């Protein structure tokens, strides 16, 4: 679980919006894996407007910190689960790091702010969602 708050907007893994998120709903994409919905408080996150492709993110299923590099955001193809069919996401970034269900929402950041989320993963890898080309959550 987890989310990215910038201004009056929420930002979630699509797969895991609640309720209250849809019925607060700005946009969504189910290529990308991602939902924003709006706030009444303001945010307490800055967001990256860079290449960068190294940081840091928070894996919840060792409750730490690693480091990591990632490649470009690109179409991926991910397999099946209850959430989707089999199909490519787009805007992804994988890098090697340890990754399972449950850390879905874990925050990306390199030196100038939140790059991503974690939206996929498997056998040492770690998917995330990136967030850097959304200009308007500004
Ligand atoms: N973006 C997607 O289509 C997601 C939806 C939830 C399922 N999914 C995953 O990759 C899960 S099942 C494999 C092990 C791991 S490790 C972190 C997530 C996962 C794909
Ligand atoms: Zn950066």
């Amino acid at each position: 679980s987890g989310a990215i708050y910038v201004g009056n907007y929420r930002v979630v893994n699509r797969h895991l919006a609640t309720h209250n998120d849809w019925a607060n709903l700005v946009w969504e994409d189910s290529s990308r894996d991602l939902l924003v919905s709006s706030t009444t408080a303001q945010g307490c996150d800055t967001i990256a407007r860079c290449d960068c492709q190294t940081g840091v993110y928070y894996c919840s299923s060792r409750r730490k910190h690693y480091p990591v590099s990632f490649s470009k955001p690109s179409l991926i193809f991910v397999e099946a689960s209850e959430y989707y069919p089999a199909r490519y996401q787009s805007h992804l970034m994988l890098a090697v790091g340890h990754s399972e269900p449950g850390d879905c929402g874990g925050i990306l950041r390199c030196q100038h702010g939140v790059v991503g989320i974690v939206s996929t993963g498997g056998n040492g890898l770690v998917g995330f969602a990136d967030v850097r080309d959304l200009l308007w959550l500004d």
